[PDB]
């Protein structure tokens, strides 16, 4: 029927003295809390900091029979997942939803409730008419590249698709979830266009599709690759390297996620 | 209160080892089941190429594999 709407200010300061705020305005006990933070909001707390303000939560919660929910949109919590999931003791619940363009990605670290344990579940939700349904890691060894990337070369193994050029390849990607993603330049005129289908493909497309271009021609400069790497490319191939050079940097970011 | 609960239960000639859930520096694991036997007082768990392609490291110029069926090495010796 109702519930109590608490405004804060976005400094540490407000999420230190929540508890004291709270406990002067509301009785805990058997309440719950959902704390919507802005964008990148946590990501100017330290480590040590945030792993004790982490343990007086989780003790005011036990103390106090309140559960908390914390919503933080952001893009590079990486390092702050993986202190998370260091501090599971305190935890009982960690969760990340990614954005693949179509439908969401949900991945359980690990769940406890009354009902039993899980760990390490991965899911897809999606949104349908502003509501959250589950919808009732596949990809990922996939790998997708432009034909000229290869010079010819057949297809290298059962996980790789060819397309004649990088617009068809876009198309695909779309569609595809974690399968690697690898483009051809050839041209000036290729720069924009295909930084914008990167761009695309980054926000569609969560962290976890892998995005790579590989120059063929000599016609690229600096700020072109720092413009690449900023629209979402994982990295883009210098044209001197071999063909197996440019396999091997594709190796190398499978089981990486683009956090920038 | 636990940082991990497992239970033991006698199956005749093998136990099986039901894990409801376990924490460790290591990670944290929920609901595995395993097999073990008990030889001689210790428990003990329970236990074409075609495509491979097997070449010399210089075969790349020194670049690393292709694949996963590629599989590199230093000299021809190695290889042979
Ligand atoms: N050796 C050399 N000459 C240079 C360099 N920068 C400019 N020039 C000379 O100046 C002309 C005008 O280039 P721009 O005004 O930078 O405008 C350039 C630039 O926007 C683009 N472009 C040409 N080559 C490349 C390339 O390799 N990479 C990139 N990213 N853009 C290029 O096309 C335009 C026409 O350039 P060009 O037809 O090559 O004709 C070039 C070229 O004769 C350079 O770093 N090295
Ligand atoms: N402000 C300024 N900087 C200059 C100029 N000429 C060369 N540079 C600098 O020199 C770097 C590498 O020398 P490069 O032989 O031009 O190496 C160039 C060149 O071989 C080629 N290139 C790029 N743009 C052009 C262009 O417009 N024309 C031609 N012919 N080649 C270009 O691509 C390479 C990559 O260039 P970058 O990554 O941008 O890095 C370039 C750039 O920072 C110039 O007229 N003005």
């Amino acid at each position: 029927e109702k519930i109590k709407l608490f405004s804060m200010l976005n400094h540490e300061k407000g999420l230190y003295y929540l508890t004291r705020d709270l406990q002067c305005s509301i009785d805990p006990h058997n309440y719950l809390f959902i704390l919507v933070c802005a964008n990148n909001a946590w990501q100017n707390i330290p480590a040590e900091r945030l792993r004790s303000w982490l343990d007086k939560m989780n003790k005011w919660s036990r103390l106090n029979h309140c559960s908390l929910l914390v919503i933080n949109p952001g893009n590079n919590n990486d390092k702050q997942f993986s202190l998370l999931l260091e501090e599971y003791r305190s935890l009982f619940g960690l969760a990340s939803l990614r954005f693949q363009g179509d439908q969401h990605l949900l991945d359980i670290a690990f769940w406890c409730n009354e009902k039993g344990v899980s760990a390490r579940q991965q899911l897809s939700v999606q949104q349908q008419n502003g509501i959250w349904t589950l919808v009732q890691r596949s990809d990922e060894k996939r790998i997708l590249s432009n034909v000229a990337v290869l010079e010819g070369a057949p297809p290298l193994s059962e996980h790789w698709q060819l397309f004649n050029n990088n617009e068809v390849l876009f198309n695909e990607a779309r569609t595809a979830q974690a399968a690697t993603v690898v483009f051809s330049l050839q041209q000036n005129a290729q720069i924009e266009p295909l930084a914008r289908s990167i761009h695309t493909l980054r926000r569609q497309r969560g962290s976890a599709m892998k995005i790579l271009v590989r120059e063929n021609t000599a016609s690229l400069r600096a700020t072109d690759e720092r413009l690449l790497l900023a629209c979402g490319a994982n990295m883009v191939i210098p044209w001197n390297a071999p063909l197996s050079r440019c396999l091997t940097m594709i190796e190398s970011v499978q089981g990486q996620k683009f956090s920038r």
